[PDB]
């Protein structure tokens, strides 16, 4: 059986791992058009703040290691096209120019996403940077110590935007963050969490310019101004972190795509064409909070999907169990995490929800180590089933979001969580811990 896997990032890497322990026998070929196998873009923040010195160590596999295992790795080799009927791909060696056609029995593709750019006048004067992959990591690092860079503008206040904003603010620059939405991180967190994080960011001289539409970049040769409908901001560097678009235009006509470019797949990772599976940022995933499919471009999703595509390689035998959209991040002193439905997700999906927010010290009164924690529990008004949660504190309480993710998946209710057995010891929590306390509040509100 010869299996060709496209992509060395998180979806293609786990497909090779599951092929190694489920079909040890197979002939596996692993292709990467880039020069570096399995660079972890997720570690970009740790590197930019100097926690990690070596950019080449921010990775989880090397080609040499996979080759010890019998996989054939082809870096600097691009898959140009798929011929689904004749079970062939045409590959181009990017260092010599040599094209060749390679045959396969099964193809798993994890082509990923690419940074979306604003296509406006000024579109590319120099020093308008993107944030994905090794090369942009190195270039962004160089600008961190550049004495000529004083004003940084980042466009987009979602996860990548707020990570570029914190790394440049910590390096000493003046940062302005621009978004069309009205709250930084609104996609992930609700108003009661983002009001506290706006304060923290402004305390570290980050200006949040929300509710603004960038119209053009101005400058001679390199960027100098970012002008929006309401304002112009001086900029020596712009980082554009406005979201991701699927890397699938080369597949138009070959595989069925949704209108937005995402690949159509079913719950066994099968595409519209026999023997080719698709995984990762370029696909939709079963979203259990709302029993629908959603694009949730996260590494955890891509890794799980990549393994489930190998499970259904020969027979659709194992449907994907679905995910709740869990994500977390530290912004300056705050460590937060959310899962399931928040206000922006419920609006998008037309889901009506109820919520309680509890803000109080997570340790008992006499304990001097006590700090505030914010916990919001979102539930269904009819069944009172758990639909999502958001938590934040300067203490790390984020592993608790993992218990809520299981509670959404098992369809538990506010009453289940009000009395669920979570340990008490006064150096770690209160006798009704953070999940128990918010669920007890929801029970009273529905009494
Ligand atoms: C700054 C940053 C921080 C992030 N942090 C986190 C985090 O902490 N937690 C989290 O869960 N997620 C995080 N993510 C998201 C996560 O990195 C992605 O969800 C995940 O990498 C997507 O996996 P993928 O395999 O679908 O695609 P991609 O990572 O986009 O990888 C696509 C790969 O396939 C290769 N390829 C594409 N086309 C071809 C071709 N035709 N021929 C050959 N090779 C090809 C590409 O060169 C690339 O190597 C972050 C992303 C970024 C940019
Ligand atoms: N901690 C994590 O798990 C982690 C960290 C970084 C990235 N990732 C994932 O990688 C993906 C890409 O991250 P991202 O930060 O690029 O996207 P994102 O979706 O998190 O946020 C994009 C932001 O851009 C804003 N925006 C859109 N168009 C705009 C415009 N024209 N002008 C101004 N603002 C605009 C959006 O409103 C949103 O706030 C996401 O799926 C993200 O969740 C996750």
């Amino acid at each position: 059986m010869k299996v060709i896997v496209l992509g060395s990032s998180h979806g293609g890497y786990e497909a090779v791992e599951e092929l190694l322990n489920l079909h040890p026998d197979a002939e596996i070929q692993w292709y990467e058009k880039g020069d570096f196998i399995s660079f972890l873009s997720c570690g970009m923040q740790l590197y930019l703040e100097g926690k990690v010195k070596d950019v080449n160590s921010v990775r989880y596999m090397t080609g040499e290691k996979m080759e010890s295992r019998g996989v054939n790795v082809f870096s600097n080799t691009e898959i140009t096209a798929i011929q689904p009927k004749e079970h062939q791909v045409t590959v181009k060696d990017l260092v010599s120019g040599e094209e060749r056609v390679e045959n396969y029995d099964k193809l798993i593709i994890s082509p990923g996403a690419v940074p979306f750019e604003l296509d406006i006048p000024g579109k590319d004067l120099d020093n308008i940077y993107l944030m994905r992959g090794r090369q942009w990591a190195i270039k962004l690092k160089q600008k961190t110590v550049d004495p000529e860079v004083n004003n940084v503008v980042v466009i987009g206040s979602g996860y990548i935007g707020i990570e570029a904003a914190e790394a440049f603010a910590k390096a000493g620059k003046k940062v302005t963050v621009i978004d069309i939405l009205d709250r930084p991180l609104g996609v992930y967190l609700d108003k009661e969490f983002t009001d506290v994080l706006t304060e923290e960011m402004e305390a570290n001289n980050i200006t949040i310019a929300t509710g603004e539409t960038v119209e053009r970049y101005e400058g001679d040769g390199r960027v100098q101004k970012v002008v929006t409908d309401k304002n112009a901001y001086d900029a020596d560097l712009v980082v554009v972190a406005v979201g991701v678009r699927p890397n699938t235009a080369w597949l138009k006509g070959t595989l069925e795509l949704h209108p937005n470019g995402l690949i159509k797949t079913d719950e066994y990772m099968r595409t519209s064409e026999p023997d080719v599976f698709a995984v990762g940022d370029a696909t939709l995933i079963k979203y259990n909070p709302a029993d629908t499919e959603v694009n949730i471009a996260l590494a955890t999703n891509a890794r799980k999907q990549g393994r489930f595509a190998v499970k259904n390689l020969e027979e659709p035998v194992k449907p994907f169990p679905g995910v709740q959209g869990s994500s977390g991040l530290a912004v300056f002193d705050y460590k937060f995490a959310s899962t399931g439905i928040n206000e922006v997700m419920a609006q998008k999906l037309g889901k009506e929800t109820k919520a309680v927010t509890v803000v109080e010290d997570y340790l008992m009164d006499f304990n001097p180590d006590k700090q505030k924690a914010w916990f919001k529990l979102v539930y269904d008004p009819e069944t009172t089933q758990i639909l999502g949660a958001q938590l934040m504190s300067k203490a790390d309480l984020t592993a608790n979001i993992n218990a809520i993710s299981l509670a959404i998946q098992a369809k538990m209710t506010i009453e289940d969580l009000a009395y669920a057995d979570f340990f008490f010891q006064p150096a770690f929590d209160k006798p009704w811990n953070i999940i128990n306390t918010a669920a007890l509040e929801a029970v009273k509100q529905e009494r």
